[PDB]
């Protein structure tokens, strides 16, 4: 099971009957000419019968390709046509803002925004879900503008592929460290960390081994605000946003290991992405209070 | 002869970062060996990708070409590797659990707390995950978690049964009540609404009671996130219909009411429960299991 | 071109819906659990919003997965009919056989195969096609009944039925004067993948064999090529094997007709016992 | 550990061959290197992949699954190759051609001596008149040979498209052997042609040839292909008394005016 028709032929097929020179068209579809003619000749493979005349000048359809024009419109439409109605159906209306973020901002750093400019969004429904299908499906979603806004971090791992740069713009909301906390009683030490797989343990571990403790890992999680209640009830050390526990370290619930070794911290930007071509006004008017 | 893998992510990371020097500290290998390895894949590619004499470093006509070829076959690779990828047991005292994001951080840590000395030898693994029930009851099974905690599913259509495969017990039986900033208490009209995604199991609790009520709600704010709406209803956006267990700070803080206090059948009751596999016998999960009861 | 819709997850969509469950979905999809899970991220991904309520056991539809299920039939049902509608849009008459080959085989092989047979076969007519495809698009044509036989060289296939023409071996040649200027297949070629791992200064480089034999046969360096091209050239000594002795520098190949066990017209039958020998 | 896409021929090996011996042989490596590389891809992939309890070795299921995933890696890889590939250019004296078995050979042998230190890459192409016209001025092939704007052209010879015939034939309607539908040479002989009986189709010329010697029919070919063949009496030409339905057609070379490759220079001074 693996002939499959890859609906980019389509656009291929279209654009070398309109264009009638593989390098134009290759042009025209962003490949090589080599890439192009490959993708022509898959089709051709897949169809069963030569679409195209090599040997006319310039390229002309064959019987078959006159026969296939409408057969290729028709699935590209389909697809299209599937694209749009359901662009919309994300939108419970159009002055909603719908927002992916880290949870830890979902939860400290979105509302704190939202409340702060409120009479200025008092018209706006925000929609605000965590970061959770991986790095390249929300950007993906964000260039699709299924989803309009994506809070992340500067990381390495939090960067949009190569590829997608160009269609993103990206502002800065604040500046940050991740810092190490206990409760008050402080001496081995219990180890509460980040698991391996998700961004925030990527900054923390290179710091790791620098460290002169040996760290007993008791609790590992993915999300900040959880190492943060361990954190709490005397559990153990754990690697935490500044921004998340503003209040605790006021109350004196938590405080800083190490304080004055600025250098077993980790500096970090918060970051907003939106799509170029996303011109919804609900999003403008949100994009132009944070930023 | 033979592609490298890592001329990929070598090639992405100069891509990304404009000079060598930066480019071969991302990738943890001398500024030499980078050098070499850039070398070797334009070599083997046969036209220069980069353009080495702009400052920053640009790519070629080529480059350009090349970058989605570099992403499809790192793509590729790496989900061949998740494709197949094994359960795994980091230790034997390691207690793996799965639950929802909301779940993970106002009730597992206080549960954890609430038995510490107890708990305190053990090792938990608390892996929040949006995959459906039917994908981590699948995971009991295969032993790859051994506990997933939830609020409780009410059968969309007859089912298949499950107590030959999965034991069940019940973490906490509570209220989900409508909550509001002191403030906003006398102006409760038509009503600022903090309510849930409609694909959330707290929606589908919430809004068959809440249609049944003399109340306008107007939607100004929507999450899968309770700690969220709890921030909001500080803040005196609305009002939020919220788990107890969400609020137990910020009701003796006195930072939040519950609204409509008569009206009792106004709180729709809730349950968590707490899953296992019956063919699961490790002793951290059972120690773990056996204090939760 | 970054986000195409990928044609298998309209079946990965309908397997769920009927099955409700993921592991068995994958099952019927034939790929792994966590693979068949991340195909329906993927088509969730692209459309934009959650076709499967993850609260529920068994899994069911959202509201958008009820509705996306015309649009998930209807493309599968178009893509059907337009490779119904070019079913042997290749096949002209009904006593035609579609030949794909190698360029080698299409003037070594196959005009001596038809006349050492042109009585059995007198009612036939034959269109060779020699070329350069992978040999997986031409065993796809094969299923398809897109193309009729197959013949190639050796050293999916329950529908695939082969058979052995001929064995031989691939061999260095030169014309007699010469006691090393070489004559090689480019780079692509099948022979090249063939001669260079058993394997001299590079004079010559094509696809053809038979280019590379009026070469040798000129003089001009040696050549390894199928035993078959080369009879008449041995027997009137313009070429001879080099190093003859020492069968380490011969290749053995074998050349294969494949047809599709699918494929019942009569025309193609006749052709292939003809063949099978 | 990173992964070796020479693992995933490996797999494609033993999978088809069933045999640790037979299956290094067909990768040409010691059967003990080839074990190594096998179990560094399952240790790579994280489960095993061949099935060890019997012989021949089978797959597991998950070398089942893994099928699909070793071949769509490979053939990425090999588009990653082809898609940039050009310009093979192995010596300061190689000739890049592209364009036709016997006609090279031929004009290549017919002056050795001058072109002795040169070597050639001649490639049989069908893309179009177009590409491979810019390819010239691309600079990424030298010559294009052909039948018939900064391009400087070249009369290879004028010769004719004959019909032939083995001699054992006397005669009305006739088998007819024809080229393909979509060639060059189609669109010279058909409208030409405008009773013959359709009995065998190809691209080739030279197959047309060798069905015409066994005598299956009448054929136009180019008579620089069977110049030897009319010299050994195999074939005879069809009414030689009807001259004006042999086709007068050119060979032409092009070369880019601004690729100024010593070699190339050389071959088209002996070529004009
Ligand atoms: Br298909
Ligand atoms: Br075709
Ligand atoms: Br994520
Ligand atoms: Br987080
Ligand atoms: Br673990
Ligand atoms: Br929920
Ligand atoms: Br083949
Ligand atoms: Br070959
Ligand atoms: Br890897």
């Amino acid at each position: 099971m693996n002939n499959p028709l890859e609906f980019k032929w389509l656009e291929d097929f279209l654009s070398l009957m309109e264009l009638g020179n593989f390098s134009a068209a290759a042009k025209a579809r962003f490949v090589t000419q080599s890439a192009f003619s490959r993708r022509i000749q898959a089709l051709e493979v897949w169809i069963g019968v030569p679409l195209f005349d090599r040997t006319s000048y310039p390229i002309t359809l064959t019987e078959h390709g006159q026969k296939f024009v409408p057969y290729a419109e028709n699935l590209l439409n389909q697809v299209k046509v599937t694209k749009e109605d359901f662009a919309q159906a994300s939108l419970k209306t159009d002055h909603t803002v719908r927002i992916v973020c880290l949870h830890t901002l979902a939860v400290n750093l979105l509302p704190k925004l939202f409340l702060q400019s409120a009479e200025a969004l008092s018209h706006l429904n925000l929609s605000v879900t965590p970061s959770v299908l991986g790095i390249d499906a929300h950007f993906q979603m964000l260039e699709d503008h299924s989803t309009d806004l994506l809070f992340t971090y500067n990381i390495s791992a939090m960067r949009p592929s190569l590829s997608l740069e160009d269609k993103l713009e990206k502002c800065v909301i604040h500046s940050e460290k991740v810092v190490p906390v206990v409760a008050p009683r402080l001496l081995t030490i219990p180890y509460l960390s980040y698991s391996e797989h998700t961004f925030l343990s990527k900054v923390v571990e290179p710091v790791l081994k620098t460290l002169p403790l040996t760290l007993k890992p008791v609790f590992e999680t993915t999300l900040s605000e959880s190492l943060v209640k361990m954190a709490i009830g005397g559990a153990g050390v754990a690697w935490v946003p500044m921004h998340v526990i503003e209040e605790e370290l006021a109350q004196h619930r938590l405080v800083i290991a190490f304080e004055e070794q600025k250098e077993w911290q980790i500096p970090i930007d918060i970051l907003c992405y939106r799509s170029t071509t996303n011109h919804r006004a609900a999003v403008d008017q949100f994009w132009q209070e944070i930023d």
